[PDB]
């Protein structure tokens, strides 16, 4: 069993749970009878088959063989940020089967790295990449396709391709969002096994809808669980396919993604440059890092 | 499902804009309020906002040389404002058929927040009929946008409700916008509450001497100074 | 669902204006409260909310061109405050015959806030009674609109529900105001405030110089902005 | 000492009212602002109270049938507002000498809460040696009365000492306008502080289009309407 | 004691300016900051607010034709920030003797609140001892005038005493810029707030599209209503 | 009272640097604590400020070249940890006499608050004697520069006074610092969290990667920015 191929479970059925954002096996693998009974119509005992093929199926509810999980890392790609300044704190650049987060103040520059990364992820291996395409949730209407335009037509990119391989969705608020993560599957695996697979996934930004939609001290519990679910499917997705998943975080309510894999900071800095900067020390160095936003995004 | 970068790229070219009556404003706003948008104008009462609906109403339909979009118009009216008579007036005051622009308009008076909100989706019911026609809708109106919300939802413990709803609203708002794309122009009365998922918030005075002034709320994406205008037969001028 | 804007410009002409009986309060309110709208009016207890409420309730059923618009009135009475023989005796000095003027007059006594809101959603039935008339139901009255609710929902907690079931409440009003080309007037008792916030238009009063009241609006556009002096009499209200 | 209901009698009717130059306010206002009297003035910035104050700066000075009492001015400016060339220009408006009206007014300029009252107990000075001559002094303003008070002290603690000083304030103010039968006019900006001792207390705000409308906030002694005017040369008029 | 509204308004039409060296900023301000009064200029750190005080003690120097009043400069530097090098270099780009003009500027450094109060009394005397020259103090800046105040005076009940010798200050500095026609210049960090109320003139600036400042006025009357741009560079303020 | 710019731009002018010992942390201080100013250290206890503290009271006794100024040590120690055998370490360690260097530096044990400003305050007699000859002050180190105050002043209503002292304090080390071209050094150890605000820079340091220590600047006007790392050793602190 790899999706809702489970035994109790027809398209209809499926239709239910998937609106309700029980999308994975290990979404039906962690619920209850009661839940997908009032979720599905299914009856309490069908339900429980289906939570059992579930759990029996989960693919990450599965141990895996230490020599097995050393290759898996063996098999990390690295996205350059565009700044050898950058990527030397990234050791080489953020990295696929990982979580970076990068967050600042508005105009810290976030999005442009994300433009930025859109691209060179296109570029081939030695040229800081990994020729695949890019999936982007926009939730602040701020994807630019003339930015990546820019920025390709100014590295020798043929801008009329580079804009072939970044797909977009503009996620209206937090249920959208989280939503159109389970559909970002879809497309992830038929671009799968394809001269160029995803291995670039944007967030931007991964929490402004949930700390708009979430105010209070009774919202603040279920904010948390959304997110800690939505960041689970993301983490998901990134190991499962071998996919880097960028996210950027608007800061100074506050939120954050506790389970990102990298924590990046970054804030407006001496005159029109940006300084970002790691927050921890395990795997990975520590000092700070400049670079500059202009056409090829970000350099340096 | 997500499109590709190319059609994005196109679609985000094929954003037409309507021009507020008045040049000053245009300015300050990168040619006017832009379709496959959320315009969100608040301020005081009396800052003229509802105006500047009303001349919207108008100017989309004309042209598009003169700053228009050749379209109709949606109109969910809240707080009881929309005066057609208004319409008439600013209109035989600036060229157009005084009688004929109340045609393409089409008002819904929304009671409460449940009724507003439901005005809007089936507000694609005559959205739909009609992009097959001459003149489909261009124009989406809501004023004001937050009046009802911010009384019927008084006190903590609604206020996470609040913004939820509000915020089904907005969404579905924003897809009509980009489904269509329609300009969706929204009022918000101000001395709180947002549109968060706004794409443009454009703050709003009563300044000097009978006169409103202007100034976006952001940075990127149009200029950082200010924009006086009048407000007259014509609707909003200057 | 939707409306032409030269329909709604349309629909609009054709609203009726019921006077107050009062030259002054009547240029103040431009002619005086009108259908297809929520009139609220609030002040102190004795304000006179109640009498304006009377006299309108026999303004409505004399001649246009005397102040009315010859229709019915429907009646909602949640303080015990509706007073045939105050109808009666508003309408005698005014030269009608109080025995026919209450033959055009409904009330249902509001025991609460559910009961309150049944009675607007059964009034429908009324109006539909008497719509295809000669002498229709033009003026809605609701006394006390707030009364009961600023009782029954005390504290936090329950704002969340009045303003909820409130909200629901006036707009149940502002159907039948448009649906029907009704006048809804309703009362307001001011000093857990609560307001007519859906409401068309606001008039205060408060008590004044001597025996005499004073009214002033809420808005600056639409209507002017000064005040309005009037008087409790035979006739209910005069000035 | 307590002087007798007759001296009492006969000098509450030996007292002066100048007229604000506007119609509409000397009516709801019954004659004008009086002297041996504390007039306050207060409403939101723009409110035009400024204004007012420089209108009275000029009737005053004309004789009593346009509505003055022939009379000099004292004013105590503590917002740097006070425009002698203001005065020029509503002056040469309105008949007397653009030139002669600068010249029984006499300002100084209060840079804080004990500057102020320390002003107040000299302009006894100006004031008396003046009594016995052809245009005594008949106005005395006080514009803003309240700005640096509520500046000054701030945070409870304060709060007490502030009314106590504000008081002793007051008191001296009204000492003078009865000791010298002056009118006392003073502002006070608002959206909190009022001036308890004021004999008299109108509020003021912004008007439809370019106009202030007044308003007592009383009941016995005068009206109970609203009185509208402008502002244009000659200060304030209708 | 008193003036006679004829001197007042002859006293005021002796008011000098000084150009801010920016058309536009310049254009705002009504030509520039003028005499006889307490400009205020606040913004986030690096609003370049400190920047616009060393271009002031430039273009004071140069002749009224040029934009200055051909005066002298104290300046109370509490924030260590006063920089000659730099005025040396926007004087040297302006085409004047960097030698020269750091010869009309006299500065204090105000380690905290008391200091900063005693050096505006002491000033007085430089006033007096240039006063009856050819070059005249003509601006005093204090940078920045808020920040020993809110760092010496935190909570409430200290407030009190803030505000009052704070007022203080000001009368001290309002009284020397009337009685001496100076310009006096102050500035404040914004992100406890403090404010200079008594300011004749409040400037809010903050930084812009790229190394660019913006500024706007906190008054509709006396002066236009817009925003003005400007940029940081040798000369100081330029645009 | 005052001074001419031109003669201000002379004692800048004349702005000392002593070197840290450490090639990293001076490219990060632009060269090492400059005189005529506050640098404040702080960071949890053992991030080796006090480290720092000593070896800066080698560095100022050697050469200009070799990084130094030739200079005296006032050390006001608060918290009995100023041990002159290291000295003799560092000193011994590094090309200067260790019994040498001991006699150009001058302690006093701080007991309390009151004792810590009233042993600045006499600091003044003691750097003005040594002013002329050949080895002036040119360090006066405090350390810990608020470990008394956050001790002696708990509770608001007390927070308040704590500051108009703290700032006293603060205000009588700038006067020296500027008085006779001295770097001030001050520490603070950070887990109520006071400050000094005052300080013309302050230098953050954590324990780092492998017995190491790492140093970060606090905000952007003057200096680089970015990290500095260093260890402990003898020679105190090295690259």
């Amino acid at each position: 069993r790899s999706i809702e191929d489970l035994p109790g479970v027809g398209p209809a059925t499926a239709e239910k749970l998937r609106e309700a954002g029980y999308d994975t096996l290990e979404a039906i693998a962690v619920a209850s009878p009661i839940e997908l009974k009032e979720v599905a119509g299914i009856s309490e005992g069908t339900a429980l088959k289906i939570i059992q093929a579930a759990r029996k199926a989960a693919n990450l509810g599965t141990f895996m063989r230490a020599d097995e999980y050393l290759k898996k890392r063996a098999t990390i790609g690295r996205i350059s940020t565009g700044s050898k300044s950058l990527d030397k704190l990234l050791g080489g650049g953020i990295e696929t089967q990982a979580i970076t987060e990068v967050f600042g103040e508005f105009g810290s520059g976030k999005t442009q790295l994300a433009h930025t990364l859109a691209v060179m992820v296109q570029l081939p291996p030695e040229e800081g990449g990994l020729n695949g395409s890019v999936i982007w949730i926009d939730t602040e209407n701020t994807f630019r396709p003339e930015r990546i335009r820019e920025i390709a037509q100014n590295r020798g990119l043929d801008p009329d391709e580079v804009l072939k391989h970044i797909y977009v969705a503009r996620a209206f608020n937090s249920n959208h969002q989280m939503l159109l993560v389970q559909q970002a599957e879809d497309k992830i695996k038929e671009l799968l096994n394809t001269d160029r697979p995803v291995k670039l996934l944007i967030v931007d930004s991964l929490t402004s809808h949930f700390r708009s939609e979430y105010i209070g001290r009774g919202a603040l519990a279920e904010r948390q669980q959304k997110l800690a679910k939505h960041l689970a499917d993301l983490h998901r997705l990134a190991n499962l396919y071998d996919i880097a998943v960028f996210v950027t975080n608007q800061v100074q309510g506050h939120i954050l993604a506790h389970s990102a894999t990298l924590r990046v900071y970054l804030r407006k800095g001496k005159g029109g440059k940006r300084i970002a900067r790691l927050i921890d020390a395990p795997h990975l160095p520590e000092g700070e890092a400049v670079f500059s936003i202009t056409e090829k995004g970000i350099e340096d």
